[PDB]
């Protein structure tokens, strides 16, 4: 099963503005303590870095509403509530990926 994003040699993802991340720092749905730090890591490690909210919401989904909050946190500017980078991204992404030439 392969994919179209070719990533293993990279082993990290950088987000928009957080440096880079592996696929090791992921809060695994337990973890100990989630912080601000750590929440944000998740949301931007799953939708940007690794795979789409299906997966991210049956295994690091924990509860609905607590996803939505790290959303909200990251959001400040809620009148569009597209424009949220990371949702933004998410969605427009979808049409069009790009075209390489």
């Amino acid at each position: 099963m392969m994919f179209l994003r070719k990533v293993e040699g990279p082993r990290s993802v950088t987000l928009p503005d957080g440096s880079i991340m592996t696929r090791a720092d992921l809060p695994p749905a337990n973890t100990r303590r989630w912080v601000a730090s750590r929440k944000i890591a998740v949301v931007r490690g799953v939708i940007y870095g690794l795979i789409t909210l299906a997966e991210a919401k049956q295994t690091y989904g924990l509860s609905d509403e607590e996803f939505n909050s790290w959303v909200s946190a990251l959001a400040e500017h809620g009148k569009d509530a597209l424009k949220v980078t990371a949702l933004k991204k998410y969605r427009q992404l979808l049409e069009h990926h790009h075209h390489h030439h």
